[PDB]
């Protein structure tokens, strides 16, 4: 079912200041929309538009905290929020529009190199203030860039201005022709009606000619720049069953549609259902088919950003295009892939995925047996280690804002309150707000908050399982080994899995006497911690699924196949010339997840190795590899939490020839560095060569 997983990214999170120091704020004489804009150099620069509409801020993904963000102030908001505003590249440099509210059309021209230097000044014209048409009469609503010097303005009450720039600031209206306002000759509209508007909501400039647009009544009428002519006008709800009831004439501005090559998909309001893709051909727009949407709990889910593209690298060979779709409700969101796999738009399939980061769902789950546990400084270090200062600070304001003050160092009751304004903090800085291509192929979600960002990761089959358990309708012999394993330890609690893991770790520090025995040690772990701890029926249930595996065949696929990851003759990983903060902490999370992943697996199997009457000969490998594997697994996740600053440097400062960061475009790319860096772990060595060494790992793990 769940095919991606998410990854969250909040830039900042390595540093202790929760702002960059290099911060400049320009005047004119963010939490309602942001985006990732790709440039000249290669280079990823964000940008938020406040939620008043009257702020706008820039600053690199790739390097957030050092790099610098600017905050341009405005004179007023715009006239429609972000969607009265414009953002392309001409020439070297970032060509900001802005019709604002009063009916100004403000021109911001910032130097690409501005944005990326040192400079906390800028010189010269960076913004012309201007009015072209009267905006006081008929209010527009939506701008829309089509060239350097030329792009369209849509009024909300249905009109099509132009707007020609002649020299290199001044700009003319060219108005197109329109009678479809002679409609008001019927009984039917009105022009004096508040309603009865068919004003854009949607605008795609096909073939630097055509500007396909989309009415609040799904009409995709077509024009012809070249005659500024209506050239078609098709009713995209009459194909549909018509049903009389209930159409929503889209109501507001939106991502409705998006075009690839020559094909075009649209959403119209069907219980919020259908995704209609025909193709352009010359013009004509021709139908396909009606793809409906597979929502449910009464369909409230709103439509985010969709983005038509090349096919990825999904579980299904059969594709031809894929449909990235962000649907939100509320904070909460949901990110699919329409796999479409014949050129007819009739055979398609539906690719959901996680829409909670691993770290979140244990949270919530209290499946985390890693984190430390004790004191309420210790609960303080491990929050605030966990969010990043960004986030934990704005919580602690939050709180006192609300009189809730640490009573003294022990305040649980204080420390219960934080946990949920974290969480909530996080989930608001987290709402959902646009898609950015990264790369070719890389899913990526731009956030309310600024530096913070949401990668959907492609999982990998050791992934798929994990978060398939509950649905694999089939899956191989191993899937349905590591379900029934994690079906009986499901059923025993944290405090006795904890004590499990800890009584591993004993057999590799030692604690557990060399001198004993395998059966031993594992009758000493049975002892003090499983008996009278799980339900006799639940080992029999696993006992019996048991029986049916290849035991030996399945454990050497998981332990020498699946979990142990392979040699590298070095399979390029771009090798980065600069520090880049964003796939560092991309990678650094994505690590997090598979061992994490790997370390419930590794300890559920040796779980099974205590339990039953395994031939501690013939497994003698295969036991000491899972404990030799679970050892340095649980180390990586404690070093995780403990400061995954200092861990992602001594683990990037590992590789040689990458001591800088990497550089990964599509899923392949990413997934193969970060198995990378499991066999870095895998294969460091954990042997304490002095009295120093074995007080280090004592006094941390
Ligand atoms: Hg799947
Ligand atoms: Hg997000
Ligand atoms: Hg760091």
């Amino acid at each position: 079912m769940a095919c991606l997983s998410r990854i969250d990214a909040n830039l900042l999170q390595y540093y202790e200041k929760p702002e960059p120091n290099n911060t400049v704020d320009l005047y004119v004489s963010g939490s309602e929309y942001s985006n990732c804009l790709l440039l000249s150099n290669s280079e990823y620069i964000c940008y938020h538009f406040s939620s008043r509409s009257t702020l706008l801020t820039f600053y690199p993904l790739s390097d957030a905290y050092h790099g610098k963000t600017i905050n341009i102030h405005l004179p007023n908001a715009s006239m429609n929020q972000r969607y009265t505003l414009t953002i392309q590249e001409v020439e070297q440099q970032l060509l900001v529009n802005v019709i604002l509210k009063d009916g100004s059309f403000l021109t911001l021209q910032l130097p690409l190199s501005f944005l990326f230097s040192s400079a906390n000044t800028l010189n010269g014209e960076w913004f012309h203030l201007q009015n072209p048409y009267d905006f006081t009469v008929r209010v527009p609503h939506f701008l829309f860039y089509v060239s350097p010097q030329f792009s369209v303005v849509f009024l909300e009450d249905g009109g099509l201005l132009g707007l020609k720039k002649v020299d290199g600031v001044h700009y003319e209206p060219l108005l197109f022709n329109d009678n479809s306002y002679l409609k008001c000759l019927t009984r039917f509209f009105s022009r004096s009606s508040k309603s009865d508007y068919d004003s854009v909501i949607s605008c795609k400039l096909f073939h630097e000619r055509y500007l396909i647009v989309l009415t609040q009544n799904c009409h995709l009428k077509i024009w012809d720049l070249t005659s500024f002519t209506l050239i078609q006008d098709y009713d995209m709800v009459s194909q549909s069953d018509s049903d009389p009831s209930h159409f929503r004439k889209v109501e507001a501005v939106g991502e409705y549609l998006s075009l690839y090559n020559n094909t075009l998909v649209t959403l119209l309001p069907l219980e919020n259902g259908l995704f209609q893709m025909g193709t352009l051909l010359v013009l004509t727009y021709t139908f396909q088919n009606n793809i409906p949407t597979n929502l449910s709990a009464s369909a409230i889910w709103s439509i985010v950003d969709l983005v038509l593209t090349r096919p990825l690298e999904l579980n299904v060979e059969a594709s031809y295009l894929n449909l990235i779709v962000l649907w939100k409700s509320g904070t909460a969101s949901k990110l699919q892939i329409l796999n479409v796999n014949d050129e007819s738009f009739k055979n398609y399939e539906w690719i959901e995925s996680v829409n909670k980061s691993l770290v979140d769902l244990q949270s919530e789950h209290d499946l985390d047996i890693v984190t430390k546990t004790g004191d309420v400084e210790r609960g303080f270090c491990n929050l605030k280690s966990r969010y990043g200062t960004q986030i934990f600070e704005r919580a602690q304001q939050i709180l006192s804002e609300n009189k809730i003050i640490m009573a003294h160092n022990e305040d649980e009751e204080y420390l219960a309150n934080l946990e949920t304004i974290l969480r909530d903090v996080k989930t608001a800085f987290n709402e959902a707000s646009s898609i950015t291509l990264y790369g070719d192929e890389i899913i990526l979600v731009n956030c309310f908050q600024p530096y913070n960002h949401s990668l959907y990761k492609l999982n990998t089959t050791v992934e798929n399982w994990f978060y398939n358990m509950h649905s694999e309708t089939d899956g191989s012999e191993l899937f349905k080994y590591l379900r029934t394993l994690n079906g009986f330890a499901s059923t025993l609690s944290n405090d006795v899995l904890r004590s499990i893991s800890k009584k591993f770790l004993d057999i590799i520090t030692g604690e557990l006497p060399d001198s004993m025995t395998t059966v031993e040690k594992f009758t000493d772990i049975f002892k003090n911690c499983l008996e009278n701890q799980f339900e006799i029926t639940n080992l029999k249930i696993l006992f019996d699924e048991l029986n049916s595996f290849d035991i030996p065949v399945v454990l050497n696929d998981l332990i020498n196949n699946q979990m142990k990851p392979g040699i590298f003759w070095k399979k390029d990983f771009i090798s980065a010339i600069k520090f880049d903060g964003f796939t560092s902490i991309i990678s650094l999370e994505s690590l997090h997840q598979l061992l994490s992943i790997h370390y419930r697996i590794t300890l559920q199997v040796l779980l099974t190795f205590v339990l039953f009457d395994l031939d501690t000969e013939i497994f003698g490998q295969h036991i000491s590899t899972l404990l030799d594997l679970h050892y340095k697994q649980f180390l990586l996740l404690n070093l995780y939490r403990q400061d995954k600053c200092l861990l992602a440097e001594v683990l990037l400062k590992d590789s040689s020839e990458f001591s800088f960061g990497v550089k990964f475009f599509n899923y392949g790319q990413l997934i193969a560095y970060i198995d990378s860096l499991n066999s870095n772990v895998y294969n460091a060595s954990i042997t304490e060569n002095s009295f120093f060494m074995t007080f280090f790992r004592s006094y941390i793990i």
